[PDB]
């Protein structure tokens, strides 16, 4: 669960909550009111409350005085786990009890304002048996619309002195406690009917030709805010183990000693100088074309890199980010100068040729394996170099015609391998143009007439690496490249 997290609040607000509902080792987390796009982790700590600043421009989740995360729910959950690992003067601040938000507003279900007719409409037209949705009364009281089947319930939530109820039986502190209390022991109409509540209505799926309507809609007083924040809630869904990168041996393989890569989706590595010669900060990511999305390459890590390339065949490398952003190391320089001959390795890499656009740079390399020269094959390096230090582009035409040439590269190599994409972490931009160009390839394929859903595509992502699209700016700027793409169709 997320409960920790209230999306509504003040800082204010979060001290009233802490003092008079909370203990000592009592926390939330909360959007940030003073400078929004950032967030606080407040904490009561002896008799007081402490807030404490979480950054994200667009990379990780950076807290103030802790570390860098790919999810708050990884960060909640690290420090959970970790004490002493959190310091204010230098003193030790412990997470040790979640302060649980009532507010259903990021909830799948929650529809607030809608109309028992318009609820109705909508469980016909998107329903399915089971689907259901959580909407005002119509007042004061809330309203249960299941689907069936075929047919549509209507189930009174009564709201009396700030509980829940659906008329008798108990009385729940949320509408998610009633919620999950029914979904857990589903009510049983008294001829014998199961209202199921198996899954909550979609309402993100959109048909591609009508994404300047939902744009629209979603830049409204806002509801891309709204949208983002129902996608977040669902992050707790995916605390795989992150093992490997744990390991002793594994721990300097990592450019953030927490932003680690899932068990179950890291590139294993097979070369093995024959004692722990199989692990990279790497994932390969799957549409439902694959992709390996992975951080900026570290001194330590170059060789590893090229192993990877070569064991996974893979043509072409996008590169999102500068070598150096804000005087700060971002990737090493992995490749060779232009005419240059390299060897990192086992691997032996020429730089063939570079190639200066307005928005990027591209590199043709050559790759092969020492002593094996039929191993060489060419290798597409896209170095998109104008991405802003902080937020995303202004206008998405320059990262649309990037992914462009870089689909028509990879779809005109034969059993070429998965897009190689990285950045710094290699979550946040890398899983920005990964999503775009996931969501433009549906459009490809089956046309304006095709159906997109965004936030589902992130979350499908998210569940291969941690933190997939960081930030509610780049999910808007995934709104835009696909509003654009479709526009100049
Ligand atoms: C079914 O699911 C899982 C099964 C087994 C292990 C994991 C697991 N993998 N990484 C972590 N980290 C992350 C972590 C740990 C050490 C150093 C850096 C980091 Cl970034 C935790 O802090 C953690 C805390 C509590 C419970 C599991 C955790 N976990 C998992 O999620």
């Amino acid at each position: 669960s997320r409960r920790w997290f209230h999306p509504n609040i003040t800082g204010v607000e979060a001290e009233n909550l802490l003092l008079t509902r909370g203990v000592d080792g009592s926390f939330l987390a909360r959007p940030s009111k003073s400078n929004p796009g950032d967030f606080t982790l407040s904490v009561r700590r002896n008799g007081a409350v402490t807030h404490i600043k979480i950054q994200n421009t667009g990379d990780y989740y950076d807290l103030y005085g802790g570390e860098k995360f790919a999810t708050l729910a990884e960060l909640v959950q690290y420090y959970m786990e970790h004490h002493g690992q959190l310091k204010e003067n230098g003193d030790v601040i412990e997470l040790k009890y979640p302060l649980n938000c009532a507010d259903p507003t990021s909830e799948r279900w929650f529809h607030g304002h809608l109309s028992g007719k318009e609820a109705e409409k909508l469980l016909t037209e998107k329903g399915k048996h089971g689907s259901f949705l959580v909407r005002e009364s119509q007042p004061g009281d809330f309203v249960l619309s299941v689907r069936t089947g075929s047919k549509v319930t209507h189930v009174m939530i009564r709201c009396q002195e700030l509980k829940y109820d659906v008329g008798g039986g108990e009385r729940f502190d949320s509408l998610t406690d009633l919620v999950e209390h029914y979904k857990k022991n589903p009510m049983v109409e008294t001829l014998g009917t199961v209202l199921q509540l198996k899954q909550p209505l979609n309402t993100t799926r959109i048909n591609a030709a009508e994404i300047e309507s939902r744009v629209r809609e979603l830049s409204k007083l806002q509801g891309f805010w709204e949208e983002f924040e129902t996608l977040q809630q669902q992050e707790c869904k995916l605390l795989y183990s992150r093992k490997e990168g744990q390991r002793q041996e594994n721990k300097n393989k990592n450019r953030y000693k927490n932003i680690l890569p899932f068990d179950h989706t890291r590139v294993v590595l097979h070369d093995g100088d024959p004692p722990v010669s199989d692990y990279i900060n790497a994932n390969i990511i799957m549409p439902e074309k694959s992709y390996i999305a992975t951080q900026g390459c570290l001194q330590n890590t170059v060789n590893d890199f090229w192993r990877m390339v070569f064991q996974e065949n893979s043509r072409v490398i996008v590169m999102t980010t500068k070598e150096v952003e804000r005087g700060k190391s971002k990737c090493v320089k992995y490749w060779p100068d232009e005419y240059a001959l390299k060897e990192y390795g086992v691997m032996r890499v020429r730089n063939v040729k570079e190639s200066a656009a307005h928005d990027y740079t591209l590199r043709e390399l050559k790759l092969s394996k020492v002593g094996q020269g039929n191993t060489e094959r060419t290798v597409w390096q896209y170095h998109f170099r104008t991405w802003p230090d902080h937020g995303v582009p202004s206008d998405p035409g320059g990262v649309l015609d990037f992914l462009e040439e870089v689909h028509h590269k990879q779809e005109s190599i034969m059993d070429a391998g998965p897009v190689v994409v990285h950045c710094s972490a290699g979550i946040g931009r890398t899983g920005t143009f990964i999503v775009i160009d996931i969501l433009i390839d549906i459009i490809r394929e089956k046309g304006v007439d095709c159906d997109i859903d965004v936030p589902k595509t992130i979350q499908m992502v998210r569940s291969q690496r941690s933190g997939m699209v960081q930030t509610e700016a780049q999910y808007r700027f995934i709104y835009m490249a696909v509003q654009h793409y479709i526009e100049t169709l």
